DNA sequence: GACATGATGCC
DNA sequence: GGCAATCATGTC
DNA sequence: GACATGATGCC
DNA sequence: GGCAATCATGTC
């Protein structure tokens, strides 16, 4: 197996724990001390599975055989995953005492922006429980079985999604509209439409993807964190943002917010993770 | 040392020779035993050295500490450059006695899809020579160089080049028109809107980059074909491949070259680097 | 000289005074008995007299020399200015008392679409008097002189007014969004984009025209209204209107029209020309 | 019962003859000595009936009670479909030899740019009388009767035609492609996207009427000859007229047509009235 | 949450 | 009045 | 080579 | 006829 560095400190229980939560059935396998599941690079398929070795500060990768020849992407996928370029001294002197409880916190990214779009699409609305519900059933009816690894399954692509009914999407528990943005999104994706790389002006290309119908501001902005990776960016509309800062508006929660660049990102998610933190007492 | 592997047969000296004539002064470096280059992934920047490994079909890469941070992203650019995914068993057992010569040809890929556009759009009519030796002077007017390694420098960013003075591009010796292209190019690349990875539906997304001022078809084959490692495009409408199709226009040229579907892109490099070659009756 | 019929009844004094408020100084002449102006249809030019017959419920029109070629328009221009159309007893049976003390109330028109959205440009945030000084500037600046009547001259044409200097507008009394409202809607006629026919849907048509440089909501309606002449929109933008409705928002001034589909037009004529007119409580 | 002065010489036997061949069924009824058609400004409808008094050259026209309240737009509708307005001693003396035989050719109009932009689309490529029957059964399928006329139909208004059914349209005898050009020319004209009105730059009118789908420059150009009344247009592309200049390619004969200018809409007339006509090779 | 409609200041 | 900026309201 | 214009075959 | 594809041409 392949290996991969990491600054400590880096708080793998926490990432682990954030990763479980938002599982999918048959595409991955979370636990304690690993993560593994299933990953398609173009026409090459298999199984990665991720084991870090704290004392060494490392992070161990294995591949099935199908992914082999596009070993590099994989492992750029998975550092991609689990923020293996953060440096926590850069972070925690900079966030200062909002991140002192837990300063081994990465930010958790994904393995293909397509997928995570269709992620942060089906989580509207809905718990995080019940998203990864609603993603365990699209990737069932659209998702391609490995032959070497029968019960796990590949993330729906984007050429199966474009040719989807969207009254077969509405039937796995959507409205028509959400159904109808996880097509359309499919096929920017074709087109190349979809950044699949974090681009250079972060706030234009939001701009861009709000214009996509069934993506607000909430999604765009969360698809930036997490399909991006982008380091700068708060949720000032998310549904616990708003508990976290009771009575505010979101304008004022992004004025706010402020304080925290150019991390914003990580200030979300430490307050997202305080049980009982609150505005300054200012 | 990172290693990473590749299937026999490849040919290092047909593609170290192939960027040693694109190699850019202070960005790369091409040895008959190695390729060196500046990189940047972000704000990361160090210098990147790969060595083939024939002894063991592998592939050593070493980077400097400052990229050590984002060294897997590093590994998956240079495995695109070198093309390490190629089976030449399956390709030659495609296209059959075009590739028997020279079974070990690799498609030259790039280390990042916007330098790979400029490289196109910067190529068009002149000769590779030169290509390289303007390319070379945009790099030491907008790249960014590296502290710990002064002899380098990295190639301009899109936020560079896309604030960059039209006139002030002209000047180093490219029509007015090739500059405003080379801005464009940036603007849409600092917007998500010029694709970084290989599409879905290539053809759908290269009519796309056909609407860009300065961005013809030639281009938007050859930015696929290189940028996206695409391995089913044809340039039916190059220079070279014109000769090699003797008194064959672009669609007689296209529709003969659909017999090496869905491997156009490597039975374009074989003709190409095949003096001579002529087609079949 | 030619004659075209009305149904009675029909408020004279109110029209030709509505009129006579507007008028622009070498364009047009309102009196008591008559209505008088400048033509342009195509390269046919002229003066068009009308004056109403009370005793016949007939309105006169007379023609220069210049406008016989094209008479039937001509006369079809009177008719959408007069609202000659208006069977009073279908609207005043449906306005019911809001309409009841002046039965004869008409829609005013215009002659030319193009020459009424300059209007509504140049009677924003102005006095009646004000917007009817500076379109007459307009007027003497970028007009055409008939040669058989001196003193009278022709609407600026789109074309005259797409190539005007945005500069030598302001300088006769307007903002500089002001004038490149005029200039854009001078492009829009030359072009045909900007309806000089009520359109099939106005709501559509109208928020098509919002998208113009310069027009908002309330152009927008007043344009309809007068260069479309459409019978049932409301101004609930209108600062006379927000006047009549004490502290109600658009919306609800908007909802309370409601009440007189599909006569708004009317309605809003009534409710502009009465004094202490105050909504149900 | 209404007239209306036109400037001699005028060739009715040639006009009534033209819109003869022309006249769709139901909606207008033509003689030798008289037209007539149905006829809707806006929700005002009735019959109109033009009668050519040559002696005092005089047109005399009739409206039925229903369109009286509208008498003014209907009499310019007549005027602008039998181009009154024409001095032909300015025509017929700046067009020379082509204009000898006929100088009383008229450029004929029509009463709405919506239906002659609907006629100009179902005029593509089949003749004359199969177009006829054609717009025939447009007409039949979403017309407006006339409860004082039950003889006569209206017109189909862009609003029904914009609902209509494409495969409807179809079923009548027309391609998917013709059926999908109607319901769009609809849409735009409720819209108030279409010129119903000649617009300052013919030019750039045509071009953005090439945008549409289903509308070429020939439909283009016929559309604002007829329909704008434009009086300075050739058809290089039409057939008849391809025939008329042998061998020549459209810009060639765009080119030759240029020495007529600014009346180039009647030389196409007269050159498509005179059989034997042929250009110069000089 | 997406999205359409609605209700202080500056040029 | 045109117009951007933005909290606020309210089915899907 | 990019890019305006001009000039065969399937709806 | 509309319109997408294709080939030659003259420029920058």
């Amino acid at each position: 197996m392949y290996t991969l560095n990491w600054q400590p400190p880096y708080d793998w229980s926490w990432m682990l724990g954030f990763l479980a939560a938002r599982a999918v059935s048959s595409v991955e396998t979370v636990a304690d001390s690993y993560y593994a599941r299933s990953l398609a690079v173009g026409e090459y398929r298999g199984v990665v599975t991720a084991i870090p070795d704290i004392a060494r500060h490392t992070l161990h990768i294995n591949l099935s055989a199908g992914l082999e020849p596009v070993a590099a992407e994989c492992l750029a996928k998975m550092s991609r995953l689990f923020d293996l370029q953060c440096n926590p001294q850069i972070v925690n002197g900079a966030l200062g005492r909002l991140g002192a409880a837990r300063p081994g916190l990465r930010l958790p990214g994904c393995v293909d922006a397509f997928e995570q779009g269709v992620r942060a699409i089906l989580g509207q609305l809905v718990s995080v429980a019940m998203a990864a519900k609603l993603t365990a059933r699209v990737a069932q009816l659209y998702g391609e079985r490995l032959d070497d690894f029968p019960e796990y399954i590949c993330f729906p692509t984007p050429q199966r999604l474009a040719a989807a009914d969207p009254q077969a999407l509405k039937a796995l528990g959507m409205p028509l509209k959400r159904a109808e943005a996880l097509i359309h999104l499919a096929n920017a994706a074709l087109e190349g439409t979809l950044p699949m790389t974090i681009p250079g002006d972060v706030e234009q290309a939001m701009k861009t993807l709000q214009t996509f119908p069934g993506i607000g501001r909430w999604t765009a902005n969360y698809f930036a964190l997490r399909g991006w990776q982008a380091k700068d960016v708060f949720l000032p509309d998310d549904y616990l943002i708003k508990q976290r800062f009771p009575g505010m508006t979101p304008a004022q929660i992004r004025r706010y917010a402020e304080r925290w660049k150019p991390w914003r990102s990580y200030a979300l998610l430490h307050i997202w993770y305080t049980e009982g933190w609150q505005p300054d007492e200012a």
